[PDB]
């Protein structure tokens, strides 16, 4: 149990010399390697080091492994001294982790010479100047293809066909309501145009990337990479429905499907995310928010339900009363809850009065409670950036 | 408990001003102080409804006030609550 | 920056939403997307005018969503503005 003393910049510490052995390749735990800090004339190793640090140093081997950094130590002046100490990587890594790190990977260049050359300008903003450029076309296809899309419900160019003196309505105009633009090789309909000018682009981006794409298989595992098929579906599978169904009452029977997928249009929005680090950021932050975001919107239906009970049996016995059902109440509670009150259900009774009041601050509360966690980790993740 | 008890002194106080500054009118809204209450929390809370509103200059300026003190009286006992939720 | 992106962001997704939820209705108050955008921005920011409303149950839940990511969507940026200014 021979005993070890090593000074520190005069701070003196000591130790068992098997406590040092126990880690035989550190720069302490090898004979060899200590040498060179040997005093003979004090019996002691001396380091002309930093002294806050080492405590924690030496803890490392009388604890067997813990390696925690002291509170009172910088990350930077601390790491060093670790590297110094050569407690090695497996430990230093470990440090990282716990110290808040990890990650840190990602292939490179797909390796294909041409294919990785591609891969630059498409994933990589960052790298030749032109790269840019491509960013900044996707971004302005992007903004177009959603005033497009949104000027497509605008009644100034919808209201301007055959039918709008309430006449007969042609099928060629009924699907041209339920699509938004009407589909033709004759290319007559501007809207018809920008649509297809954006798609071509956006379905090249997704075929370029996924090419010049190194692994294949982790493709469809990108989120980014599932916003840019989603993008482009509701186009041809559009297409794909309207051609299967060319006459009056077959559209008419898949004219819901329709629907749904010039819906999905709008998803476009988020192949902005893209280009976008707060909007990459918000989907970390919603990503590790889940739990929170499944209390809040728990509480706000636990919530809802009472109140929307309550409202309604303090406004039963009226002729009046804005509350047909608790359902229909539903509507009112969360609209005070929220707080945003919109006044178009307002109780009129004193009863329903005090519960309508009961009901602002609840809903003050309840959303008030799950948010500053949501908050707190939008923090992390903006600020883990810059 | 301090919230409800802020609450019910702003709304009695903004319900007794909003009242005096509309009783000299003949579409006041404000037909009692009891009555004005409930505008007192709707605006408090800052839900709004706009099933009463004040109509005069001093009315509003009640009103103003009412607002304003509504969103410091709810921001003060809240964070603790917050806090012990958390 | 961030704050107005991510309040655009939300009006044209719930903008997007009600006016196809209310599309066919013959009293939709929805006329167009672009229109729902005054919507959008009133019920996010909380502000509840009123002026424009959901009338059906879809417009409705999608309103409900609405009146919450817009609570969520504010609630992010203002911390660290209300920081500097600390
Ligand atoms: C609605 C909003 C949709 C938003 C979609 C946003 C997609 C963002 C896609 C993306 O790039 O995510 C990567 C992380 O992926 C992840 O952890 C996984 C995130 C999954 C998010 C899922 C959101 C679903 C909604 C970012 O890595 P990066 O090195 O650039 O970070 C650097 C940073 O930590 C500052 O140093």
């Amino acid at each position: 149990s021979e005993r070890v003393v090593i000074n520190i910049s005069g701070l003196r510490f000591e130790t068992q010399l098997k406590t040092l052995a126990q880690f035989p390749e550190t720069l302490l735990g090898d004979p060899k390697k200590r040498m060179r800090y040997f005093d003979p004339l004090r019996n002691e190793y001396f380091f002309d080091r930093n002294r806050p640090s080492f405590d924690a140093i030496l803890y490392y081997y009388q604890s067997g492994g813990r390696l925690r950094r002291p509170v009172n130590v910088p990350l930077d002046i601390f790491s060093e001294e670790i590297r110094f100490y050569e407690l090695g990587e497996e430990a230093m890594e470990m440090f990282r982790e716990d110290e808040g790190y990890i990650k840190e990977e990602e292939r490179p260049l797909p390796e294909n010479e041409f294919q990785r050359q591609v891969w630059l300008l498409f994933e990589y903003p960052e790298s030749s100047g032109p790269a840019r450029i491509i960013a900044i076309v996707s971004v302005m296809v992007i903004l177009i293809s959603i005033v497009s899309f949104c000027l497509e419900t605008l009644p100034i160019f919808r209201d301007e066909n055959e039918d709008m003196h309430g006449g007969g309505v042609t099928f060629h105009t009924y699907s041209q309501s339920t699509i938004g633009y009407q589909q033709s090789t004759s290319f007559t309909d501007p809207f018809f145009i920008v649509e297809t000018l954006c798609i071509i682009w956006f379905s090249f981006e997704f075929l370029v990337r996924f090419f010049a794409c190194p692994s294949k298989a982790g493709f469809f595992t990108n989120i980014m990479n599932i916003i840019d098929i989603v993008a482009i579906i509701p186009y041809y599978v559009t297409i794909f429905l309207t051609e299967s169904n060319k006459s009056v009452l077959q559209f008419q029977n898949v004219r819901r499907v329709v629907q749904i997928f010039r819906i999905m249009r709008i998803l476009r929005i988020f192949k902005l995310s893209r280009h976008s680090k707060g909007l990459q950021i918000l989907g970390q932050t919603l990503k590790a928010s889940m739990r929170e975001l499944g209390l809040l919107i728990f509480f706000l239906f636990i919530g809802v339900i009472l109140f929307s009970s309550a409202v309604y049996f303090a406004e039963a016995d009226e002729r009046d009363s804005q509350f047909p059902s608790i359902p229909d109440a539903f509507w009112w509670a969360v609209v005070s809850m929220t707080t945003v009150g919109y006044g178009d259900m307002v109780p009129t009774t004193i009863g329903g009065k005090i519960v309508g009041s009961l009901c602002a601050i609840a809903g003050v509360l309840t959303i008030a409670l799950p948010v500053p966690v949501i908050v707190s980790n939008f923090n992390y993740f903006y600020h883990r950036e810059t």
